């Protein structure tokens, strides 16, 4: 699995390339792995990846939570490698076919796709939540070994953990501004992924910096 | 909204150079494209305001948004930045997501098209069986536009009536995927077609051809 770094990732939700850059730039003694969704990139273009490796060395993840039917999804997956992403997100309520479209491109291209079962904001609870375990089952048996689960919901997020298993890589956000805790969401995910507790911070390495030394010793 | 011959073209070439050269081609036969992800990402929101200044046409951002309320804002504030008229997003993340989308277009004068049922297979094993509540959860958010499925007619059928004839509902799956234009339209309002029109060896002819199928309609 990948080796992330303080068990720490950023998610570079700011929409504006120098603020984006800049943030990036003074967390990066923290941080070496970057979450790079829409909107930094529907502001930026697909080349503000390029620029991200070129100025840090952080792996990237672009969190794109692939939604649409396999015929598209493949495109995506594609045209989001082509850009040098490392790895994807893709959402599993869409079905099989289309997590399994991703999983094609992602084997074919060298890159990882990572697996969104259930959402962290409230609404995930309408219909999202009721499928979750399936959807975690269901990839599984597809073979998928990265996910995303709710900081917010440590309890769904330990079912999740137990449906992959230990050897399975887990990442999780909602910590920090969505209310989720740190060291207790780091007892079954892997990474947590921390956006505005970070980068609306007065400073953000000092921010970075405090919530490492709160989970200084997992 | 007034979307021509009832045809929204489904734009997902990846290649500047061909996806204006083929939407030119078809460009008397529509004035509504969908623009989804692979070709943004491919060659860049800016795409969007060079199609407005090429074809006038009005420009559907399919983004099949599904984040957090938070994130969701933001996607739609760049997606409607770069002059797309709506934008497609996903009801499944639930009411809460939907509502951050409709705010930000209600903001900026723009439409929320809500997608229920989905067109591919893989859509049985989850979606379909909430789509019906998904459905009724726009109506309670005041949401007029809607996305459903022209491989399931039925599915199509039940999608309208939940919605009501005053609604707006556009649906992907005609041609490619096996659904029929004909019996789609008798539950949409248009249809959406992609690789029938911008994969045929004519474009122009193929897009001429649906034309002359739903002529009567
Ligand atoms: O369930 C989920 C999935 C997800 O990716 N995210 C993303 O994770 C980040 C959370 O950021 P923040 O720490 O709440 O500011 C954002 O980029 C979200 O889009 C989330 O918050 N919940
Ligand atoms: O249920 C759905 C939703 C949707 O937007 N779409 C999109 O509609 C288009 C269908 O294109 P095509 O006519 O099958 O080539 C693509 O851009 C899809 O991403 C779909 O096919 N099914």
């Amino acid at each position: 699995v990948m080796d992330v770094m303080n068990r720490l990732i950023l998610a570079m939700d700011l929409m504006n390339r120098d603020d984006a850059l800049r943030v990036t730039g003074e967390v990066r003694e923290y941080i070496d792995t970057v979450k790079i969704g829409y909107p930094l990139v529907l502001s930026e273009g697909m080349d503000i990846i390029a620029e991200f490796r070129k100025r840090f060395g952080c792996r990237i993840i672009a969190d794109f939570k692939v939604a649409d039917i396999p015929e598209t999804n493949e495109k995506i997956c594609r045209a989001t490698f082509k850009a040098g992403a490392d790895a994807i997100i893709v959402h599993g309520f869409p079905g099989a076919d289309s997590v399994r479209a991703c999983l094609n491109v992602a084997e074919e291209m060298g890159r990882e796709v990572f697996l969104l079962t259930e959402m962290s904001h409230p609404g995930a609870e309408m219909f999202i939540q009721g499928a979750a375990d399936e959807i975690a089952r269901m990839g599984v048996d597809l073979g998928v070994k990265n996910y995303v689960g709710p900081s917010t919901r440590p309890e769904r997020l330990s079912r999740l953990r137990e449906i992959i298993g230990q050897d399975s890589f887990l990442i999780s956000p909602g910590a920090g501004a969505q209310g989720g805790d740190p060291g207790e969401t780091l007892r079954f995910a892997d990474a947590i992924i921390v956006g505005r507790s970070i980068y609306l911070a007065d400073n953000p390495a000092a921010a970075a910096a405090g919530i490492i030394e709160s989970i200084k010793d997992l």
